[PDB]
RNA sequence: GUUCGCGAAAUUUUACUUCGUGGACAUUUGGUCAAUUUGAAACAAUACAGAAUCAGCAGUUCCCCUGCAUAAGGAUGAACCGUCAAAGAGAUUUGUUUU
């Protein structure tokens, strides 16, 4: 219906290589590393925040 | 009656022409492109078999690990002990080592 944003793909350090949807995958190697890692840390952050 | 093959004759061995001889000697069918053209009905145009592929996440089902919640259930540590507050009136007592 459009009331909720379309979900973006979950990216891990394993799956990191094979997701080409984002801009920076191959062309900027290290910033894409930072993107992925901060996505992971962000999910774990959501978990701990919910628990607290 | 049609052809192929062997033997004989007339001429220059194969060749034509004829005699004696061994076979072979049926026709059809199962063979239609579909789609489209206002007319006494024909196959004439008009096409003409051309009549999408790699990758990612998530979601259902079970399992393990780690959190937080909730229901129950347990184990252990924590040195010191419980039958009021204010004001007013009445009754009783009160020379030299530690100020």
């Amino acid at each position: 219906l459009g009331l909720l944003p379309k979900p973006e793909p979950k990216v891990k350090l394993s799956n990191m290589m094979s997701v080409f949807e984002n801009d920076q995958n191959i062309t900027d190697p290290t910033a894409w590393e930072k993107v992925v890692k901060d996505q992971v840390d962000l999910r774990k952050r959501k978990h701990l925040e919910e628990n607290e």
